[PDB]
DNA sequence: CCGACGTCGCATCAGC
DNA sequence: GCTGATGCGA
DNA sequence: GTCGG
């Protein structure tokens, strides 16, 4: 795209700050200002013209102009200079491991996949399988096989009750080529937000992609939220596909629409519609919407019937899910 | 200047 | 066991 | 790191 060498130097920059730094809310920062300018639609000619933007400050604008003149970053030169940055930044790309773990891992020598396979014991059991598939949850997933996994996943929930609606989410739902995981909101009538009429809702989808060997690992599962492994089958000679990431979030039926707001995203898009409402005088989660008090405490929920209901209440005009790709 | 920055599910741990 | 952080993830 | 009161 126009500007990605800029925002790739602000991402490495967020994950820098996330992984080595521990720092959230300087992620956040470098993670929105690569975003504002990811979605401009001019080629930045200088930090000036970037700081314009919302989310681009004075010291972003100088590392802008620094990169534009040098084509790089003596900062982030340093930092891949650095073992120790090296080294939790590696670590981190395990699933389950995050940014206090991998510091306690280098701390204790290891560093390396080699290390990592020699010390399965050390692991919890969410990062044991995190390093199991290490290669293939980097893999992105064409379009054309979230499409047979949708196939699967929607014919094997009719299957355990026809009132199950599965709908896949994430990036999927905002139309992207490829994917990085699949993302599946389900709703059943009798979980809403007054009761659980029926025990086991989501076990029960789980337990029977288990059976058709669809899902292959678990990652955590409670009441409402699955994470996990699942895998394609392959024909008569094919190679095997690689494992895949997957999330199924269990939503009360009459909040699917804040759910699916939620689900849809992207991470950033949320972040910046959630930080419009709390300006607006609104909390937004992926159950409700509701006003704030001068107090400051949330009063209750109000009357949704659309993801377009939400928008209004903030005063936003609608972005379908092809826009939220933030 | 400086407080706030989105919101929450599940796993793990510490204190009682 | 419970409860309230903290970690890591969506 | 940036924003807004
Ligand atoms: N920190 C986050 C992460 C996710 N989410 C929401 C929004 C996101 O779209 C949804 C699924 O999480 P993913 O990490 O899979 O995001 P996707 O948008 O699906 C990525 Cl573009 P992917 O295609 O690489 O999975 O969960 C969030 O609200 N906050
Ligand atoms: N997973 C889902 C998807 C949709 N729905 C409901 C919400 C609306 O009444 C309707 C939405 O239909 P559609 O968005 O597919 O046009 O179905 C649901 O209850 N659970
Ligand atoms: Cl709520
Ligand atoms: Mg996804
Ligand atoms: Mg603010
Ligand atoms: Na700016
Ligand atoms: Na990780
Ligand atoms: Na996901």
């Amino acid at each position: 795209t126009l500007n990605g060498g800029i925002t790739d130097m602000l991402t490495e920059l967020a994950n820098f700050e996330k992984n080595v730094s521990q720092a959230i809310h300087k992620y956040n920062a470098y993670r929105k200002a690569a975003s504002v300018i990811a979605k401009y639609p001019h080629k930045i000619k200088s930090g000036a013209e970037a700081k314009k933007l919302p989310g681009v400050g004075t010291k972003i604008l100088e590392k802008i102009d620094e990169f534009l003149a040098t084509g790089k970053l003596r900062k982030l030169e340093k930092i891949r200079q650095d073992d120790t940055s090296s080294s939790i930044n590696f670590l981190t790309r395990v699933s389950g491991i995050g940014p206090s773990a991998a510091r306690k891992f280098v701390d204790e020598g290891i560093k390396t996949l080699e290390d990592l396979r020699k010390n399965e014991d050390k692991l919890n059991h969410h990062q044991r399988i995190g390093l199991k598939y290490f290669g293939d949850f980097e893999k992105r997933i064409p379009r054309e096989e979230m499409l047979q996994m949708q196939d699967i996943v929607l014919n094997e929930v009719k299957k355990v009750d026809s009132e199950y609606i599965a709908t896949v989410c994430g990036s999927f739902r905002r139309g992207a080529e490829s994917s990085g995981d699949m993302d599946v909101l389900l709703t059943h009538p009798s979980f809403t937000s007054e009761s659980t009429k029926q025990p086991k809702l989501l076990h029960q989808v789980v337990e029977q992609l288990q059976k058709v060997h669809f899902i292959t690992d678990t990652l955590s599962k409670g009441e409402t939220k699955f994470m996990g492994v699942c895998q394609l089958p392959s024909k008569n000679d094919e190679k095997e596909y690689p494992h895949r990431r997957i999330d199924i979030r269990l939503i009360p039926k009459d909040q699917y629409y804040c759910g699916v707001l939620y689900f849809t995203g992207s991470d950033i898009f949320n972040k910046n519609m959630r930080a419009h409402a709390l300006e607006k005088g609104f909390t937004i989660n992926e159950y409700t919407i509701r006003p704030l008090g001068v107090t400051g405490v949330a009063g209750e929920p109000l009357p949704v019937d659309s993801e377009k209901d939400i928008f209004d209440y903030i005063q936003w005009k609608y972005r379908e899910p092809k826009d939220r790709s933030e």
